């Protein structure tokens, strides 16, 4: 294949915040921050099913997984990048379905999973779920996944609208997640990072109760990002959020 020349190795300030909540009792939520041989940096979030056995078994497997593999890996183009999360991801995925189906107390397990490859100017963003991928700068707050969940396919077909969707009675479905089927198709996407304050990444524990408005305002005013992560946590806790609240924020400059 032909020449081509390395680009150095690049990370963004990044931290992890995850809270139970008062309301449920365990975490299923997942992920972490890592870094492979050359200090590449990736952010994973998985959020495990609660209406299934064992969902913090399953974040926490996918999370490791990922960790595990990557911190192995010595370097990763960002043209490469897609297909490096793309396998990785469907491998864990055969993983997780066959450690499900065997272990009977974990039987019917599943995690979202979204994570992020950081390279100097763009983000390769892997999701598989209704976990989230957003990028925030003073002007827009841009959603970059696609919640695979039911009601937003009700919203791709033009059946709902997204404020419907967001008081759906079917708002919990998802419709793609890790450790139910054999095979799995990760959605991929690329971004620039020219014009953007914020990477974020979410569990549907904080947007289920805090719409993109109240994200962005509060990522755009003043302060640090742990500033910035206390009050997003505090701001998913008042608007009376009753899942795990999970998401790692990471700041851009140019
Ligand atoms: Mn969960
Ligand atoms: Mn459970
Ligand atoms: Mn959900
Ligand atoms: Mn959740």
């Amino acid at each position: 294949i032909e020449g081509r020349h390395m680009e150095l190795g690049t990370m963004l300030e990044a931290q992890f915040f995850t809270d139970t909540g008062q309301h449920r009792d365990k975490n299923e939520d997942a992920g972490g921050i890592f870094y492979n041989q050359t200090n590449q940096q990736l952010l994973v979030l998985c959020d495990g099913m609660g209406g299934h056995k064992a969902g913090e078994v399953a974040s926490k497997f996918v999370t490791d997984e990922l960790k595990s593999r990557f911190e192995a890996e010595n370097l990763i183009e960002q043209h490469q990048a897609e297909n490096w999360l793309r396998n990785n991801i469907k491998d864990i995925n055969f993983q997780l379905y066959h450690y499900a189906q065997e272990n009977a107390e974990y039987k019917g397990m599943g995690t979202t999973c979204v994570c992020a490859l950081v390279f100097e100017k763009s983000v390769v963003i892997a999701n598989v779920g209704d976990s989230r991928a957003y990028v925030i700068n003073s002007r827009q707050i841009e959603q970059i996944t696609s919640d695979h969940s039911f009601v937003n396919h009700l919203v791709l077909t033009g059946q709902i609208t997204p404020e419907e969707a967001f008081t759906h009675p079917q708002r919990n479905i998802i419709t793609k997640v890790m450790g139910t089927d054999k095979r799995v198709s990760p959605d991929l996407f690329i971004k620039r990072l020219n014009f953007y304050d914020y990477l974020l990444l979410n569990s549907d524990g904080l947007t289920d109760y805090v719409k993109d408005n109240e994200i962005k305002r509060l990522l755009v005013k003043e302060g640090t990002i742990e500033d910035h992560g206390d009050q997003l946590m505090q701001l998913a806790l008042d608007n009376h959020s009753k899942d795990n609240v999970t998401f790692i924020l990471a700041a851009i400059e140019g």
